[PDB]
Parts: C-alpha cells; structure tokens; sequence
C-alpha cells in the first residue's frame, strides 16, 4: 500500500471527510471503522476529533487498500493520514470508533486497528465507558 497526497476541502463527520484527490473533490469514507452518527452519543466528539485532526495537519495523505476504492455511494474508501498519523487508527484508539465493515480484500490494517480497539476497551474510553 502507498500514500497519495490530498488536501482538505471540508470536514464532514467522524468517519467521512471531503478531500481533493488528483485534483477532484471527493468524499472519503474511512476504511474499517464506524463512528457514531452526529445525532448519537459520542457522535459530536467523533466529528470534532476527526475535524480537528484533519484540519490541523499540514500534510494529508490517502492510502487505498487492495480491494474496492469506491463504495456504492461513490465515496472513496481509504486510510487517511494526518502528518503521518492514521486517523482511522486514532479514532479507534480513543474509543471514538469501532472496528467495522471489515470486508475481504480491503482489510490490510485490520489487526492494527483491533489492537487499538482492544486498548481503548481496556481503558473504558468514550464508547467503552
Ligand atoms: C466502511 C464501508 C462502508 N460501506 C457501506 C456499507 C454500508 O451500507 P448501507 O448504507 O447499506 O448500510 C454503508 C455504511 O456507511 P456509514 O457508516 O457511513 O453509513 O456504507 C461499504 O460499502 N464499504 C465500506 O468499506
Ligand atoms: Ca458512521
């Protein structure tokens, strides 16, 4: 897997963001995670977490997996990095997301994220409190 550049266009919520990728606007859905919707508990905290992480990064990168790159709604499916740090993993580690939507072929970082979730659960963080 490799990292490609992109720039923030607009925050959306805990697990979606609007980025410019190869010069085109595109909504990205974070692979392998599920944040609560804004209207649910920890939803606002998830949204703020991602918003802040992505907007403070001076460099955003997009990392596609091996499988599908677009979902059925036209969203890009990727791991997103903020100055070298993976947002997908950071959400889980803080208990602001659950590992989820694990499909074969787009699951490279699965174990890495389950490791993060196991530690978040261990600490009773946010969703696991
Ligand atoms: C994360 C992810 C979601 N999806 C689809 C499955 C879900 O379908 P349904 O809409 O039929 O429930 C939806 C969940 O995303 P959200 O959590 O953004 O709603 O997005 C994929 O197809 N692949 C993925 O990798
Ligand atoms: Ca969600």
């Amino acid at each position: 897997l490799h990292k490609e550049p992109a720039t923030l266009i607009k925050a959306i919520d805990g697990d979606t963001t609007k980025l410019m990728y190869k010069g085109q606007p595109m909504t990205f859905r974070l692979l392998l995670v599920d944040t609560p919707e804004f209207n649910e508990k920890y939803g606002p905290e998830a949204s703020a977490f991602t918003k802040k992480m992505v907007e403070n990064a001076k460099k955003i990168e997009v990392e596609f997996d091996k499988g599908q790159r677009t979902d059925k709604y036209g969203r890009g499916l990727a791991y997103i990095y903020a100055d070298g740090k993976m947002v997908n993993e950071a959400l889980v580690r803080q208990g602001l997301a659950k590992v989820a939507y694990v499909y074969k072929g787009n699951n490279t970082h699965e174990q890495l994220l389950r490791k993060a979730e196991a530690q978040a659960k261990k600490e009773k963080l946010n969703i696991w409190s």
